[PDB]
């Protein structure tokens, strides 16, 4: 489900702010901005 893949997405999105790979939820939360 996207759901379920995007609900377990939220518990990898503690680590928002260890490698620069996580970034990648970095611009996919700031993205917001733009």
């Amino acid at each position: 489900g996207i759901g379920a893949l995007f609900l377990g997405f939220l518990g990898a999105a503690g680590s928002k702010k260890k490698n620069e790979q996580e970034l990648l939820e970095l611009d996919k939360w700031a993205s917001l901005w733009n």
